[PDB]
């Protein structure tokens, strides 16, 4: 029976947080036996999959570079399907998958505006799972096109529920983190509140899990609109309200998700997914 020290080594990595309050494991390079967790879920038969939305000039900009390199380093050794949600299945880049991946593509309605886009996402995700993906995978990944593996994003990374720790706050003090501050919104985060601030770039955990953290952002997007408020950073905003009262089982460290554009700081000793887009954090 797999226990926590079959596999994690949180003493590896003593400058950073490698366990969360609730004892909630923070994955950094470093700190995991990949080898003992493939073998683990191997002898499972167990198979991940992930969902990736490409809408509009996000297709020609981003979907084969995401998925040539999640090929690449997805999930290596394990049955892995890739959930392609395109409004032009014609614009679809060609590549060819390797061993353990296979995928399926859905064509969805395009919302007008890119918000609307982003935030569609936890009801398109949820209505699939219900569908589809709750009896084909074991544990689900959602992810944004707009990035590329770079290294092994590996089964060290499962768990019934997992976040991503957002890249530019990771070692802000919690009230400088972007939640949404005003009580009028549903993704409404009280200043001296918090833990983390996670990244709505990659989410995941069973079917079940991931079923829920959709189902309640998307009622709390629903919410928002009837109340005439749009939360600052959308489901991403929700997301991280949600986090907050369901805590996730499992955190990846910035190395997961980093952005190149602020730099390389010590702690980032392993990238295994970069940004593509250098973004800003204007308020003004
Ligand atoms: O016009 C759009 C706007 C968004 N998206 C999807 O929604 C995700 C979230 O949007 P965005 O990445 O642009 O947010 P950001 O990371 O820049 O804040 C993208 O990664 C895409 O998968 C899309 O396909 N087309
Ligand atoms: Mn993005």
């Amino acid at each position: 029976k797999l226990k926590l020290s079959d596999w994690f080594n949180p003493f590896k990595r003593p400058e950073v947080v490698t366990m969360t309050k609730w004892k909630a494991p923070v994955v950094w390079e470093g700190t995991y036996n990949r080898a003992v967790l493939d073998n683990y879920y191997a002898k499972q038969k167990i198979t991940v999959g992930l969902t990736v939305f490409a809408v509009g000039r996000y297709i020609e900009h981003y979907l084969e570079e995401f998925l040539t390199s999640a090929n690449k380093h997805f999930m290596v050794g394990h049955p892995v399907i890739f959930y392609i949600m395109v409004d032009d299945v014609s614009r679809m880049p060609l590549i060819e998958l390797g061993p353990l991946r296979s995928f399926k593509v859905f064509k969805i309605k395009p919302e007008k505006r890119w918000q609307d886009i982003s935030m569609m996402r936890m009801k398109t995700i949820g209505e699939h799972i219900v569908a589809h993906i709750q009896h084909e995978v074991d544990f689900l990944f959602c992810m944004d096109v707009d990035q590329v593996f770079q290294d092994k994003f590996g089964v060290e990374t499962l768990g019934e529920s997992v976040a991503q720790l957002q890249a530019w706050w990771y070692k802000a003090d919690p009230n400088d983190f972007t939640y949404e501050r005003r009580k009028e919104s549903a993704a409404y985060i009280p200043f001296g509140e918090g833990d983390f601030y996670y990244h709505a770039a990659i989410f995941g955990g069973t079917p079940t899990q991931v079923l829920n953290i959709t189902q309640e952002c998307f009622k709390g997007i629903l919410k928002d609109k009837k109340n005439d408020i749009e939360a600052q950073w959308h489901d991403e905003s929700h997301l991280n309200k949600y986090f907050l009262l369901n805590k996730p089982t499992k955190i990846l460290s910035p190395e997961y998700c980093w952005d190149y554009h602020i730099g390389l700081p010590a702690d980032i000793k392993l990238v295994k997914m970069s940004w593509q887009t250098k973004e800003y954090n204007v308020v003004r």
